[PDB]
């Protein structure tokens, strides 16, 4: 049904400045064999970023006929290894750096987008779910909300039944989230399946650059202090939640603790998460899990602990009752 513990698979998003750039040196797609380690941990759900501009070169006109087709083949190969996949629309509510809801980028192309993936890949078993923008941000967050509604109304025209992932203004901060999120409550889902997405890392600033280490004064509830504001605007406003990304250094074993008590706090409210991040070329990017000679990853070790535990029924948090 719905897994609590999920990893995002980054690549094809990677070098923004070359459009619609080459496969292979821009970007990446998870080669053949990918997903079977993954799957052979444990781990069955994948969020993958996708760049607007390459699936859609020309707004309002058919999808890229060779970066769609490398999407299809992610999805058949995650569908061989069971693995259920998140669409990720990784655009930062941007259409070639002008925001949705300009003369140049209307929200009517922001629903074609939508209206097009949804209408490709609804058929795929290995869909889940569609995270229809990640990280809206600066400029974009007075009309993201409009947006957001035009993104549900494009997907509902083709797919009636699976979730709609809803990311929040200001990068979708799950520690800034109900400075902003009341704007999202009029957001209406025909198939009563939206579910909010919130981002956190734990460092200073919460950007996930990690600058500093944990320091002197570290606190290991700092991950569930992040995520309390969120988590309890979902509960106030009956709605639902979800993790889409959240990293850690692999040198500290304090950064460790603290994701044990944000996963420990996730699993008690049956809030999903999406670790960031795996993928087929990260090299020696610091939150990387993917496998690298010489690099341990205890991150994965923890996920692997809390995959093993039940899953939920729905996304949560749980109704008051």
């Amino acid at each position: 049904s719905v897994d609590l513990i999920g990893i995002n698979v980054a690549g094809a998003e990677f070098t923004g400045g070359k459009l619609p750039g080459k496969h292979g040196t821009h970007y990446f797609f998870p080669p053949e064999g990918y997903f079977e380690y993954w799957s052979e941990q444990g781990i069955h759900t994948v969020r993958f970023p996708l760049k607007w501009e390459r699936l859609q070169p020309s707004l309002n006109a058919e999808l890229d006929d060779v970066y769609a087709s490398l999407v299809d083949d992610m999805l058949d190969q995650a569908k061989e290894n069971d693995i259920k996949v998140i669409l990720d629309v990784h655009n930062y509510a941007r259409y070639r750096k002008k925001v949705i809801g300009t003369e140049d980028v209307p929200v009517s192309a922001y629903q074609d987008l939508m209206e097009r993936i949804a209408k490709r890949w609804q058929g795929h078993d290995a869909l889940f779910a569609y995270d229809i923008m990640n990280e809206p941000y600066g400029s974009a967050d007075k009309l993201w909300p409009a947006a957001a509604q035009a993104g549900i109304d494009g997907v509902r025209k083709y797919d009636k039944k699976r979730p709609l992932l809803i990311e929040g203004a200001s990068w979708s901060s799950a520690a800034r989230w109900p400075r902003y999120a009341d704007e999202l409550l009029k957001l209406k889902d025909p198939a009563d399946n939206m579910v909010f997405s919130a981002h956190v890392f734990i460092d200073e600033d919460a950007s996930g650059s990690y600058k500093k280490g944990p320091g002197k004064d570290f606190e290991p509830m700092i991950g569930v202090k992040r995520v309390e504001p969120f988590v309890n605007w979902l509960k106030e406003h009956g709605k639902k939640g979800h993790i889409g990304e959240f990293g850690i250094p692999n040198d500290d074993e304090r950064w460790l603790d603290a994701m044990d008590k944000l996963l420990a706090y996730l699993n008690e409210n049956c809030i999903p998460i999406n670790y960031w991040a795996a993928g087929p070329s990260w090299g020696n990017y610091k939150l990387s899990i993917e496998p690298k000679d010489g690099e341990k990853r205890p991150q994965v070790a923890l996920l692997k602990k809390y995959a093993a535990k039940d899953n939920c029924s729905d996304f949560g948090p749980a109704k008051a009752e």
